[PDB]
């Protein structure tokens, strides 16, 4: 009755949410530095009547759980492309003054010669970009050691450190592969790149998504199948309902 | 339901836009002084319900992002062909009075003896072209030091400077490999060629497109494959839809 | 929850609202016990399992506990009577109330 | 009762009108200079009884809303084919004396040597077409600078300006990709092509429809699915009706 009603309901929304999770987890290929999520089906409190006579409740997905793994990467060969071998996150300023974190390989200049990224999102710490800076020879740990015209020297026009945290599951994607520090994110530490969990700067390259598709295509197929099996359970429930409202 | 609907929609248009981007990025070989674009897939705001129970949205391509790299170049050996070693952009007048910028190696004369390009688009600054000017010995920095008939001297009949900017991503192709100054383009500076980021004049030659094809052919293949995988996701979604409208 | 005449109420409800004046109410204007003021810049609502209304406000990247709630237990819930739209109040046979910490 | 009756009715006609809209929006590929329409589902007035006890009415499509975007274009290479890069609309005379507007790339000559289009629809302003005019060298802004036999000069045998408006949603297709000025169309202004929102003349080419099909094929599939779900709602309503007329 109401038992099969709510049980079919929570199986229906569990399989629906699983379908939406893997559906959003297949379309996010070529998202830069991306870590993919997945739901975990878990029960609820059971209800024992007598020592063992229980009831049993719950098939619930708890939450979508991230997978912080370095995905595929591409050899792009541009000075405005920097990947990070291993871990360590970037630190860039949002234009409202707040910070941001990412794994990005696409940075630009504004009209006023500052270093920004993603079409005008300034870095942390900020770097002014000249026009006579011919070559851009970036050090592995933030040393923006460019060479200007008439200046035959790798002039360090900027120094950058990498921010590390304690639980990157608490970090949340806040729009176009950006992250900010949350409660469960951990404590920030812009340590020197190459130490304390931070990687180094690979100039010329980008990071991308850790999206394994064919495994999650099998997951799509089996979640569709379990959605249809929940539909079969609803069909049997409503067949009993119509045969008993005939009764 | 609507979740899988919009998710399949944005994966569909992301892969479609990627296919169109690489499709337009493969046909533009032999375009002179050309810098090729590419889209970047990026998420949107996620939606946390509880400290970590999120929703997650976005696979969006942000924009097509240019790659300002010197492509292939050809040895053409004509005085009306001038390439630029390195950087520095040309400055030519549009016939409505406005300026234009390019990396061109094909310039002409009008009926009235002025220096134009691309079939009647005047240079900046303008140069009058005589008829007794036998040889055209162009200096490396705009010195149009031609030698006229009866005048055994490299008569400088024109001086040209090269315009530099601050963010060439803001420059937009405004028709037949032309560019004009935009907001994000940077500040113009027609400095002497050979300094402040400007190159020199290579008389006899042209610049061309930075189009790497086989890498982007692999990109075409994988975007076709991901388009088909999004089609498989739509197929599973609609199979659940038809089996549940059977229910 | 508080009835608007000042008296208490008891339920098993999953539908709560805000008034015009930013307090926490339920069922279309029936205030909670204890009362909680609801801001506008509170973006996310991350509720603790035992009454910790640990919301996160705009510009405040912290689960700011804007309310604490305890659960009332009794001794014989048969004495509790439904007093209108799934509400209950303490009666004679209802038992003694105890707003203990949720989870115990 | 009547509630479910009218609700199923308006969902039925909303999904039916959506199906007809996307059905007519998929067959109009290769329509020249075409801007495609789409309906927008919107509610009606709700009916509050007490401060919040409402009723709620409306799922209505308001109207089919155009999308004024430049679609695909083809390289046809004929002097009677002219596309317009960007915006700006043509101005041609209907044979009853009234004007017309389009984005056309197919123009002809009559028996009496005037310039017409679409099989005898005269241009605005009218141009007489000779027989000894060998080449047709059209200027970018209406300069019909043809060269006649024995006349080695681009003889401007016509000048054309482009009409701009204020809200092209008010413009209505009045038969075979023609438009006329309506109330909501805006104020006409046959400005010089190349300015005030007007483009230029691309001799040799045509414009075509902005019809994206696979997205609207997904729209066809989901409107068919929602039509079937409205049919399921009607089925449940009539099942309650027959079980209660059994009662």
């Amino acid at each position: 009755m109401i038992s099969s009603l709510w049980i079919a309901k929570t199986g229906l929304d569990a399989q629906q949410t699983n379908m939406d999770v893997i559906a959003n987890n297949l379309a996010n290929v070529s998202t830069n530095g991306f870590k993919r999520q997945r739901a975990v089906f878990e029960d609820l409190l059971y209800q024992t009547i007598r020592q063992v006579l229980q009831i049993g409740t719950g098939v619930r997905p708890v939450a979508t759980e991230r997978l912080h793994s370095q995905g595929n990467l591409s050899q792009t060969n541009n000075s405005k492309d920097v990947a990070i071998k291993g871990q360590g996150f970037f630190q860039v300023m949002l234009p409202d003054g707040t910070s941001a974190y990412t794994r990005d390989g696409s940075f630009q200049v504004d009209q006023n010669g500052q270093l920004v990224t993603a079409g005008g999102f300034q870095v942390q710490p900020a770097i002014t970009i000249p026009a006579n800076a011919l070559s851009i020879t970036i050090g592995r740990d933030g040393v923006v050691s460019v060479t200007q015209q008439g200046q035959a020297a790798p002039v360090q026009v900027g120094q950058l450190n990498l921010t590390t945290f304690m639980n990157d599951t608490g970090l949340e994607s806040i729009g176009e592969n950006l992250y900010i520090e949350t409660q469960s994110s951990g404590a920030p530490n812009e340590s020197t790149p190459g130490l304390n969990g931070a990687g180094l700067l690979y100039q010329g390259y980008v990071e991308t998504s850790n999206v394994n598709v064919a495994e999650e295509l099998v997951n799509m197929i089996q979640v569709q199948r379990a959605y249809e099996i929940n539909s079969k359970a609803v069909s049997t429930t409503d067949q009993m309902l119509q045969k008993l409202t005939q009764l």
